[PDB]
C-alpha cells in the first residue's frame, strides 16, 4: 500500500533492487534514492603550487613569544568564563579496531578511567579555573557528535557515570548524517536485507549535522562564539584550549588549526598548507621530494612545510552561521573498503573557501597535546600503551617542575585532570616523594 509506493520511487531510481526480499520501510523513507543517485554521479565522475601559510597567520608554542603565549591563555579563559565556548566532539567511532563506542577505551592507567571521562574531568577542570576569574560558574557545552551504533550506548554510558560532574544540559549528544553504501556502479549495498548497509557521511558532514540537529540554534540562545572542535581519539586534547581559543579571536578568523612538528622529512603526515593561494590540508603523497626535504629559508633547523594535521579545529560562530551558503558545495569524496565506496564529505575541505585573512594556525607541543589511540595493544605506535605512556610521562614532567620527587623501581605518575588541567596547581606536591606507577587524584 503505503509501501509500494516506496518500492516504486527506488525502483524508478534504479535502485528497486532493495526491495527484492518492516523495519526496512523506514529505513529506506529517510533516504532519498535520487539523491544517493545524484552524490554517487558526482562522486564517480569529478603540478599544485604549495607554499607555507604566511606568517601573519601563525604562531607556535614552541617558537612564539611568551609573552604573547600567556595573553591568548588569558584571553582564552575569559572567553570561557564568559560561557562563550563551546567544544564539539566527533565521537563516531566505535572501539573495534582495538566493541564499545571508543571514548570508552580504557587504555590501563591506573584509574582506569575512559577517554570521554578523562575529557570530561579536563573539561570540569577548566570551568572551574574560569569561575576564579568570573567569580562565577563557567559554562562549556559539550555537544558530542556521535555515529548511529555509539548513539544510545554513548547516551546510557555518560548516564551510568552521571555526567561525570557536568549538567546534564551542558552534555548534547547528537548525531551526525548516515548514507547508504552502494556498490562500484553507484547501487545501495544490502548489510542484511532486513537492512541498509549505511556509514556515517565523514567528518566533514558536521556542518550540516549542526543544523538538522538543532546545536547551531542551541549555541545561538546561549551566546556561543568559539568553538572547538577534536576527535575523541587524542587523549591528550586539550578541550576547549585557552591558548587556541585566545589566539584565534585575536586574530578574528573565521578557521584556525592546530598542528604538531614534522621533523623529519620522510614523515607520513598531513600537512596546512597554501595550496593554490588558498589555506588547506595535502596529503603526504602529494608531497614532493624536494618540497618535503626543503629547509627553511628564515630557520635552517626546521623543515620549510612543517605543520602536521592532527584535526584539531577552532571556528567562531559567524562561520557557523554561513553553512547554508555553502555546505552544498562540499563533495562527497570516496572511501573504497574492494567490495563498496563510503561517500564522505571531508572537514578541510572548507578551508580555501576561507579568505586567508580569515584563517590561522598554531604549531603546538605533540609530547603535551596529540597522543591518538588508533591500534591494538602490541602495534608499538598510537596504541593503548603510547597512549598511557604520553599521558603518564606528562604527569610526572608536571610534578618534576614543580618540586616533586619521582621514584621508578620497575614509569610515570596519572595525575588527574581535576587536579591538573595543564601542569598548573601542583605546588602542593613541592618536596613530596611519589612512587612511580602512581595516581594522582582530587
Amino acid at each position: 500500500e503505503e509501501f509500494q509506493q516506496l518500492r516504486k520511487k527506488y525502483t524508478d531510481a534504479g535502485q528497486g533492487h532493495v526491495f527484492a526480499f518492516s523495519q526496512l520501510f523506514h529505513q529506506l523513507s529517510s533516504f532519498d534514492p535520487v539523491r544517493i543517485n545524484e552524490l554517487a554521479d558526482k562522486a564517480l565522475n569529478p603540478p599544485a603550487s604549495l607554499e607555507p601559510l604566511p606568517d601573519i597567520a601563525t604562531a607556535s608554542i614552541l617558537d612564539s613569544d611568551p609573552k604573547d603565549l600567556e595573553q591568548w591563555y588569558e584571553e582564552g579563559l575569559k572567553l570561557v568564563a564568559g560561557n562563550k565556548v563551546a567544544v564539539v566532539l566527533m565521537a563516531g567511532g566505535q572501539g573495534t579496531r582495538l566493541s564499545a563506542p571508543k571514548g570508552c577505551f580504557d587504555i590501563g592507567l591506573p584509574s582506569h578511567k575512559s577517554l570521554f571521562q578523562i575529557q570530561a574531568e579536563r573539561i570540569a577542570k577548566l570551568q572551574l579555573l574560569a569561575q576564579r576569574i568570573s567569580g562565577k560558574e563557567a559554562v562549556i557545552p559539550w555537544y558530542v557528535m556521535t555515529s548511529g551504533p555509539t548513539r544510545k550506548p554513548t547516551e546510557e554510558f555518560f548516564e551510568q557515570h552521571k555526567y561525570f560532574g557536568l549538567n546534564k544540559s551542558d552534555v548534547i549528544i547528537f548525531e551526525q548524517g548516515v548514507l547508504p553504501c552502494i556498490s562500484n556502479e553507484g547501487k545501495i549495498l544490502m548489510e542484511s536485507k532486513f537492512k541498509v548497509a549505511v556509514a556515517p557521511d565523514g567528518n566533514g558532514g558536521i556542518y550540516q549535522a549542526l543544523l538538522t540537529s538543532g546545536v547551531r540554534e542551541d549555541m545561538r540562545k546561549r551566546g556561543i562564539e568559539h568553538i572547538h572542535t577534536y576527535c575523541v581519539d587524542n587523549c591528550l586534547v586539550k578541550v576547549a584550549d585557552p591558548v587556541f581559543i585566545g589566539f584565534a579571536a585575536s586574530k578574528q578568523v573565521d578557521i584556525a588549526t592546530k598542528v604538531v612538528r614534522k621533523r623529519n622529512a620522510t614523515e607520513s603526515v598531513g600537512l596546512i598548507l597554501q595550496k593554490n593561494g588558498k589555506p588547506d590540508v595535502v596529503e603526504y603523497s602529494e608531497i614532493d621530494k624536494e618540497t618535503a626535504e626543503a629547509k627553511d629559508p628564515k630557520q635552517p633547523d626546521v623543515l620549510k612545510f612543517r605543520a602536521a594535521n592532527i584535526v584539531n579545529h577552532y571556528y567562531s560562530f559567524k562561520f557557523f552561521e554561513s553553512i547554508e551558503l555553502w555546505a552544498h558545495k562540499l563533495p562527497h569524496h570516496v572511501a573504497r573498503k574492494p567490495n563498496g565506496i563510503k561517500l564522505e564529505q571531508f572537514v578541510f575541505d572548507v578551508f580555501p573557501m576561507t579568505p586567508l585573512e580569515k584563517f590561522a594556525c598554531i604549531e603546538v607541543r605533540r609530547e603535551d597535546e596529540f597522543s591518538p589511540l588508533k591500534n591494538a595493544r602490541g602495534t608499538g605506535e598510537d596504541d593503548p600503551d603510547t597512549s598511557k605512556r604520553d599521558i603518564m610521562s606528562q604527569g610526572q614532567r608536571w610534578i618534576e617542575k614543580a618540586g616533586g620527587i619521582v621514584i621508578t623501581e620497575g614509569v610515570g605518575v596519572e595525575v588527574s585532570p581535576l587536579i591538573s588541567y595543564g601542569g598548573e596547581g601542583l605546588e602542593f606536591l613541592k618536596g613530596r616523594e611519589i612512587k612511580a606507577p602512581a595516581f594522582i587524584e582530587k
